[PDB]
């Protein structure tokens, strides 16, 4: 196997996984790995109609989104079919370490599809998890795996005042541009959008977008997406929601400011929990120093 590094960027449905790597030029180059010998549930969608999870789709993506996001992993392409890519990925620096889909199928979050030493180790893992009664193989349906997904929030206001402005727990699932991103939230499972209160990024748009947009994208991606967050519900408009990420490392808003990657805006600085005068104070410490957007050649 031709070993290759990465980082994980996300985890999809049917536990697919995105690995990333270093930006040399421009956004890092990234490559969606099927795990190999296995199977695990999909995820709720949608196109023509609703279609919901499936049973332990949902509980599978998350061990591994807890386990993997941001880690350093390495990578083999065990086939490629005619253009997805087929292969294993292991935590850590080298091939010997943790197999993630033996971790997966060990939870019983996963099993192989319909013999060697590594599918061997498999239906050992297998066998574990079904002796143990885990995860699909407990005593169920599993029913209770399946997530009540709504997809709009009937009514924005009330839905806002009702949790008073007090931090609601939420995984970050796709960021749009550098200030905007859709988010998980919990308990309840709206998956709503929410921008950044305060501020704007520049956008995407036609085959060509603004100057560092793609730039404030990777950079509230790599620092957010997948992650569990408090967002602080604000205001809305219109289906979307006006709002501010809270996480230990500090607050995005903030940082996107200080970094010359979003300037204020005046309309939706006035729901900005956190304090109006900070973002304009953080705006001005990238202006001062001529801090990308904020360049005399831009
Ligand atoms: C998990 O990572 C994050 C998640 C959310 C935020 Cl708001 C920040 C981070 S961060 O720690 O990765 N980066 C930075 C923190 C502090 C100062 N700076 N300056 C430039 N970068 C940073």
């Amino acid at each position: 196997p031709t070993v290759q590094r990465g980082i994980i960027k996300m985890v999809l449905s049917g536990c697919a996984i995105i690995v990333r790597g270093q930006p040399r030029g421009g956004p890092p180059p990234e490559r969606q790995i099927n795990l190999s010998n296995i199977r695990a549930g999909n995820l709720a969608r949608r196109a023509a109609k609703d279609t919901p999870d499936e049973p332990w789709a949902f509980p599978a993506r998350e061990f591994l989104r807890k386990k993997l996001i941001g880690k350093e992993v390495c990578f083999t392409i065990e086939n490629k079919t005619p253009g997805r890519e087929y292969g294993m990925i292991y935590l850590g620096k080298d091939t010997n370490g943790e197999n993630i889909a033996e971790s997966l199928v060990a939870e019983g979050l996963a099993t192989r599809r319909e013999n060697n030493p590594e599918q061997n180790r498999l239906s050992e893992c297998e066998e574990q998890a079904k002796a143990a009664k885990k995860g699909m193989w407990s005593e169920g349906n599993g029913s209770h795996t399946i997530r009540d997904l709504k997809y709009t929030i009937e009514n924005p206001r009330h839905f806002v005042d009702s949790h008073h402005q007090k931090p609601v727990n939420a995984i970050i699932e796709h960021v749009r541009d550098g200030s905007v991103v859709r988010a998980l939230l919990l308990p309840d499972y709206y998956l709503v959008t929410v921008m950044l209160s305060g501020i704007k990024c520049p956008t995407f748009r036609r085959e060509t977008p603004e100057p560092f947009a793609a730039e404030a994208k990777f950079f509230t991606e790599s620092r957010l997406l997948q992650r569990d967050v408090q967002i602080i519900l604000e205001s809305c408009h219109n289906q979307n929601i006006l709002g501010t990420i809270l996480h230990p490392n500090g607050n995005i808003t903030e940082l996107l400011l200080k970094e010359g990657f979003a300037r204020c805006v005046d309309w939706s600085i006035a729901v900005y929990t956190r304090g109006a005068e900070k973002l304009r104070a953080a705006e001005r410490f990238a202006k001062e120093r001529r801090l990308r957007i904020w360049r005399d050649y831009v």
